[PDB]
């Protein structure tokens, strides 16, 4: 060809074109393949200079991305990324991966990514308010409300979103949902720290609603969590109000275990104090210098909780990629787990993953342990920003229960959308779950697909 | 300085620095003096010519001025006002105000005002149309809903917002909540005509349920309303729905009383009377020339409600300026008032203000009579501006159901955010009511400050 | 209910009263409605400017502009970065911009604005910074067809810059939304040169008319004030003419020739005025220097009129008001009989009366002809019209095609305001006809009469 | 993190390397910040193109937008369609466009697009669906004070219309939003002839300054490339002044005069060439005929430098690297003494390094001088400028007005680059100064200082 060198983006091509292409989806819809060859050239790209002043008066140059890849289900959503590995090969790689996320949600989105290879490491907040002053500068001509709303990411939180929103409203003279993760006085929503923790229970109950046909739910089930970040606390907490016991968390150093895995739980004053020393980012070990704690917990430093937890009923992965070995998912089967979901990116290794699958397709129904990737189960972030700008567009804000009630609607689409692309395009033997990792990775392309075709991108 | 004298704008800003000087704001976050800086300079003013043809076919000039204040919660929201004493001046103290009010709600508007010198007085409805039309022409460009949505207020009714709406309509080509105060089957929202006086009633009885730890509400409470227009019209008929006692009414020659102030109420056909008289602009003493109100009111020529009522449990000031005196404030204490709310505008005198808060530091929890100042407590007419602008958005009318029950939680909003205010900056000794008067004239300031802050609009 | 603006109030009384003294509502009484019409601002703009210093410390100024009126084209007129800055004096600066702007012939309206941002102080970073706050808001508000603002106090070369690159930035489009601008981005030929040739040009149409051609600048002995573009330039073309000047001066003094009768600066003299002008030196420096110091005078804290000797022709070159009712005495006791600006309001309101009753008593070339700046000052306004024809041309036209048109503009001025005098303020046989007069309704009743074709009155 | 774009980077560097072997920076070491601001585009746009060929399939092409700097004008830069086009070729390609552009002296900003989009074999229809689609995303990112592209390789006359029609559809306004455009749609006149007069122009620039006036073209042989408007135009130019033109050629070789010393091609000969050139025929199809084939030597596969035998100017009017480093070295040993590019990027690196090392090595007359593109092969470029002043006034010049301003464009642009060399890059006294160096400066410069002005740097 010509084409630039692009390895993620490439790779992001190559394997969603790999899971159709080993599904039934173009056996059945063959010209379905021209989609894919259309989809994969971004509608639009923004590159643009970006010059800013230090706080030595320091003339600086930055590169500046917008990648609108796809608006056929929506106007582009999708994150922002500051940091200094950015590239366009990068942000395509991910703004193709965002419109089939959002798309399997069931909301009206695209897809995009941008951000700078600006590096926020070492840089003063004013330093960082000129950058993002110098930055919507140019982005604020090609987004807004109704076309492009992006969002947070690496090196993009509430404190640069802020700066952005500013600059935006400074510029356009307009006050519209065109960033989320805003500020709860400035057109934030409730329920948005909860959203990512909230959103993988909802995902899970859907899947014990499913495979149990609705004899069992939450109530009484034992959960080991990894992590403890936004995404562990919150799971944990949702975990506590629907009636079931979580038996641990963990950090980067070690693993936090309730003694008695039969009878005992975090509660959520436990989950409070855990959130008080992250944010003064202190290690989970240093609760057990406290004598209430030693005597309900263990401390297992270095250690993961997937093989120290006894018999367990949820596996949620919280924590990082790559935290749940093939081994410690054959000891999560083993002990009885039947239900595991990624809190996390990339949670389980592929290792984890063929275990869990294959398990599914030798166990029918309720025994099978079904799995259900981040992409899937970790999508309450995307929706509560569908959340924040339908609350925008209206410039009314919901109650926490109104914002609640429709997160865990919008995570039964993200559910259903999967399991019924699953039954189409990777149809199980009589009795088999349908593979969520299958219908996640499908469900997106068919509906960003059809409604291409139905809008005359591709015929 | 070389900055123009502007009396009006200058104690509007001296009032609310003198009020967080006051409190522990900046003892806590002395930063937030740059904020006051800031805020206290409009972000646009438009100031423009308005030529118009009278109906002698002769040519003339008024000057038309929209002041943009702020922006950060919001698009600048508030209304206009046509009286020729209108300058920049006044404009810039109403539009100041607005701000702090409108942020005080919960909602996500900024403030704003304008309007004109042209003299409504005396002007045909054709020459009202002209000007209107004129005004509007210039106006345009710097409005619309998502920018700055105006209103109403003195000398501009249903009837402007019609002339001004329609040319707007015909300039922008397009149909949008670019104003409030709509005609009901062109946008307008139910229940603002009751959106005033119905929140009146729900702001205090979040003040009985919080003061009584839920313990009372309005059923069997005696209220003295004084007024007899639109807000002590509707606060009437709201108190009679949730079971309380209305016990008096008043226009400027004289107070209407139940002449059994234990067991009698005004009834809602009582209020429909004294509505028909009011359109027809009549006094409410000429309902005693019929048999059946003789018997059952008292007519007081000269006289207000509030020594003359007996013992009462709440007070409704819905009249006019200064209508409650500090002596009247004292009757109303040793009647065992426990509740005051201004329907009106600055309804109560200082000597007034002074009592009710002497009062609420010297006695404990529910033994206190509890002000609420007008501010906090007469915003539903704010809060139903924002729900028509809701309903405009998605054009989708909503039932006086849904308006009702959105514009009771936006009165929990308005009292909640004084309360928390009052707690964190004016915090009252133990078992003491928080003050709802300095609560209410600090909360606006410190959500639009912490906002700015956010966007980066001071550091 | 109006609020106080004296300065506004003052400039629309003064022209009320020149136009009331007049045949003008005598022809056309309906002209009345438009003076009311035309007073009040078609728009104004005010805006918060928020910009960060080199502390890292926020700084809040108050942005304007004035859109007075748009009858003969976009507004246009200065801006002006002074902490004396607010709406009341741009009214009045912007109120002038119209009649100035309509005298040149070119399609342009006026208006005025800037900020009380205070340069004084300023590294040229936080200027920077500030032009880019500035810009931030004014740009939804101008454009090469709707407002072309230009440089004025505390606005130079420099902030036309800063101010052009984030217009450009924002509203991605390159065209001649300012003037004043740098010569390979827009900037004109003439323009540094505009001002002074222009009060030149216009004084030797007077000379010309009150002579009946007999005298011209040839010959003439020229008191000058100040010491930047409009005072150099002003003095080269005086010298290329044969006039003779015989001072120039900056804030600190004048710097006057020993001989004022035979004598005279020389364009090499003008140069090095310049050079040290550059070096933000004082004119006080050169008399340090033997040559000069046999050939000058230095008069610290003097401005010149007082101190020249007899002198035919004054052009105040440095600042308002450098022209008081007892300066203007000496310049007639001192003989001199032409007086126009290269100062924007150089002459005060007690100049302006002791000169035109000088007129009214004197018949013919014994008088002393004053020419209202509207007229005579209106060369870097011209040369910013022509600076907008050059930008939508997409050309630079040579010096001597800005140097015609700039000729041909200040006689066309001349012309009207002298036309005008005769026919609604006809003077004495022998009297001079006032241009003071005759410019002013000459001004006006050109934005009148197109408002009224427009429908801006009836 | 930066993506690696070859072309781009080496073009960066050879501008780089040229400003660093001059005083410079030396005595605005400041300007070194300006070239890190300069070399990232301000603003590019790619975009997906989905088109529909002749057999009703979806075909998908990438186009791209590069802005690269607006400094001094609204972006400006041809158009490019070829399966080889990416976003790296098209930044080398606008890089240079922003330097070419600020040489004519016209305020046009640079930049460069188009599409990987391949017109061979493709049909008339196919080309006007590929152009509605394009133009489709591109309308919103370009217009006449904003970006006016171009032509270029696979972008004629046929897709600038295409372009334009798509343009006004969308946008609903007649403007100079492209150039390049049909007579009878704001198209200029000279725009056929712009680049090879251009050439021969700058060349005659040239002549007279090396031998001090003593020389011109008159009785110089010049070997051209090519057989296009360009090397056609350029020949007619030097047939015109005196000259002797003993070569033209095509793809498929060169056609010499048999007698390079004292013969040449005449007007009736190029309008043949030409003739045939409409009907796709090649060059080689006259030798043919008798009278050609006694006059002229066709060589199949050659290009001209190696065969033409003594020659004193040489003019690569054909295609982008058609004068290697043995081809240059070949025309310094045939006594060739003056060189500049009809076509695009005719001379290699090798080349330009050649001519160069011997302008260091020889006083004088007996040099090869060498100009480089951005300054000699600006008469298109220069047109494209004129093309929208026309659009802006609204008039069609004549053939003579557009020819005159063409001419003073090429001037200034000579002037420019020899004054620019003597300042900067001093030669040794009877050294020819560099047009290479001096021009590459001059652009740079006069880029640089007008974004310090307008605080895209400090």
């Amino acid at each position: 060809s010509n084409l630039p060198v692009e390895p993620e983006f490439e790779q992001a091509y190559k394997e969603l074109a790999s899971t159709l292409e080993n599904s039934t989806l173009f056996q059945k819809n063959p010209e379905y393949r021209k989609a894919l060859a259309v989809v994969s050239v971004p509608e639009r790209v923004i590159q643009f200079r970006v010059v800013w002043e230090n706080d030595k008066g320091e003339v600086q140059v930055n590169r500046g991305f917008r990648v609108q890849f796809n608006s056929a289900l929506g106007p582009y959503k999708g994150g922002l990324r500051f940091h200094p590995s950015v590239n366009l090969s990068i942000l395509k790689f991910l703004g193709f991966e965002q419109i089939f996320k959002n798309a399997l949600t069931g909301l009206n989105m695209g897809g995009g990514k941008g951000g700078s290879d600006f590096d926020p490491k070492g840089k003063s907040d004013s330093e960082i308010r000129r950058f993002c002053v110098a930055f919507m500068t140019e982005l604020c001509r090609h987004i807004g409300a109704d076309t492009d709303v992006p969002a947070g990411d690496i090196g993009v939180t509430g404190r640069e979103i802020g700066y952005l929103f500013g600059q935006y409203r400074k510029l356009r003279n307009s006050w519209e949902g065109v960033l989320t993760g805003k500020g709860g006085s400035w057109g934030g929503s409730l329920i948005r720290p909860e959203a990512t923790g909230y959103g993988v229970v909802y995902y899970v109950e859907h899947m014990i609603a499913h495979a149990t046909n609705g004899a069992e739910s939450f109530a009484g089930k034992r959960v080991a969590i990894s992590g403890s970040g936004n995404v562990a606390q919150y799971a944990a907490l949702k975990v506590i109000e629907l009636g079931g016991r979580v038996v641990s968390l963990s950090d980067s150093q070690g693993s936090l275990i309730v003694k008695d895995t039969a009878k005992d739980s975090f509660t959520p004053a436990e989950i409070d104090a855990i959130a008080a020393l992250k944010v003064d980012r202190k290690q989970i070990a240093e609760l057990v210098t406290d004598a209430a704690f030693a005597d309900k917990f263990t401390y297992l430093p270095g250690q993961r909780p997937w093989v120290h937890v006894g018999a367990v009923d949820v596996a949620l992965p919280s924590a990082t990629q790559n935290e749940v070995s093939g081994e410690e998912a054959q000891a999560l089967i083993a002990a009885g787990c039947k239900f595991i979901a990624e809190g996390s990116n990339m949670g389980c290794t592929q290792a984890a993953i063929d275990a869990f699958e294959a398990h599914r397709e030798a166990n029918k129904g309720a025994a099978a342990i079904w799995y259900a990737p981040g992409k899937a189960a970790n999508a309450g972030g995307v929706a509560v920003s569908g959340l924040e700008m339908a609350q925008n567009s209206a410039r009314l804000s919901w109650t926490a229960e109104e914002v609640d009630a429709r997160l865990k609607d919008i995570m039964k689409s993200c559910f259903q959308n999967g399991l019924d692309t699953a039954k189409e395009y990777a149809t199980p033997a009589d009795g088999i779950l349908p593979s969520l990792v299958t219908g996640s990775n499908i469900a997106g392309f068919t509906k960003v697909a059809a409604a291409m075709k139905d809008q005359g991108d591709w015929w």
